[PDB]
């Protein structure tokens, strides 16, 4: 049954995430207020890491912190879909590997805003106006997350579809390297029907809303590329600068 199907993953994406959407939507609005981070004053404050040797550097390493976090839920969200664990452990590594960052900024959407971001669960904000005043090399690798977010968040899904999406996601048969191809393609396809019953139900006037929610899919893929080659120049050109070792395993490719 998709409609069992569908609660299941609910339930393992609420025992996995420690930020749902609806309470990220809720502090970007209301209840408490978060503390802002615009700059090198008040960045520390909310601190209060490898060696950096200057602001940009800096903000890219609290990025990683918040994606090995998240790589980490992930990892649990992903267990926690029974079907997935069957597969070999090495694919289920593959799946991770090259899916991780797509469910990454999927999900991140729910806590970007037009202005900024949320961090450390809440707990802060990191408006955009200060991500775009780094250096070059970093103030453009993380905007276009922040289009994509906007763009995304305006399908105004909830939770309870972006667990069916961001497993749609990380179980792709279309990885490279996987070992039982068939296996995954048959376990996504369940997740895609259980995917298209839910949203069909969840959001009965939004018609187009499934072809239109696996194109983001796609505009994520393709995401992920850029970032992936604007990681890799930053490896490349930014040589002061270093990734966390799990981060250093998913971009082996
Ligand atoms: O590649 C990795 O796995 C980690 C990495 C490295 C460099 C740039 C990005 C990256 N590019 O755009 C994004 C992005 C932008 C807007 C919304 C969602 C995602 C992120 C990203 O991972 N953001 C989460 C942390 O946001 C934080 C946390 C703390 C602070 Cl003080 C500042 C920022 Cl902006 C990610």
């Amino acid at each position: 049954d998709l409609k069992a199907f569908s609660k299941h993953i609910y339930n393992a994406y609420l025992k996995n995430f420690n930020m749902t959407k609806k309470k990220a939507r809720s502090i970007l609005t209301s209840h408490t207020a978060p503390f802002v981070i615009h700059d090198i004053e008040t960045l520390w404050q909310a601190e209060k890491l490898p060696p950096y040797k200057e602001i940009s550097v800096h903000v890219f390493y609290r990025c990683q912190c918040t994606t090995v976090e998240t790589v980490r839920e992930l990892t649990e969200f992903a267990k926690s879909i029974p079907s997935f664990s069957s597969l070999f452990l090495n694919d289920q590594v593959t799946l991770l590997k090259y899916g991780v960052h797509e469910a990454i900024f999927a999900m991140l959407a729910s806590i970007v805003n037009k202005d900024g971001l949320l961090v450390a669960n809440g707990s802060g904000f990191v408006t955009r106006e200060f991500l775009r005043s780094l250096r070059k090399p970093f103030s453009d690798i993380i905007e276009p997350k922040f289009e994509f977010a906007v763009k995304f968040n305006a399908l105004e899904l909830d939770d309870s579809d972006l667990a069916l999406f961001i497993a749609a996601i990380i179980l792709c048969g279309d990885r490279p390297g996987l070992m039982n191809v068939p296996r995954v393609e048959a376990i996504q396809d369940t997740i895609l029907r259980a995917l298209e019953f839910h949203l069909q139900a969840n959001h009965p006037d939004a018609q187009y809303l499934f072809p239109k929610l696996l194109q983001k899919m796609a505009d994520l893929r393709q995401l992920v590329t850029e970032h992936a080659q604007m990681m890799q120049r930053i490896k490349k050109t930014e040589t002061e600068t270093s990734l966390h070792p799990l981060l250093q395993e998913i971009y082996k490719d």
